[PDB]
């Protein structure tokens, strides 16, 4: 399914969309 | 959601689009 | 299709899921 549409980037983890910024 | 470009570059999902990872690194 | 479900983040590249950590 689609990631949130909220001006933030997402990566795929554990069957979820997780913010990229958390890893940066 | 559709495939990302297949062009040797990594993409992340943003705003219902595929965006280059490199932009954020 | 789904990325691996293994506690790790993935990005999309070349029609595949590739570890985010490789790029960081
Ligand atoms: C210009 C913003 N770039 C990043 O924040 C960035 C880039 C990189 C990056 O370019 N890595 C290439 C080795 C890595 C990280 C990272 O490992 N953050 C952990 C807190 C962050």
């Amino acid at each position: 399914p689609e990631a949130p549409r909220d001006g933030q980037a997402y990566v795929r983890k554990d069957g979820e969309w997780v913010l990229l910024s958390t890893f940066l």
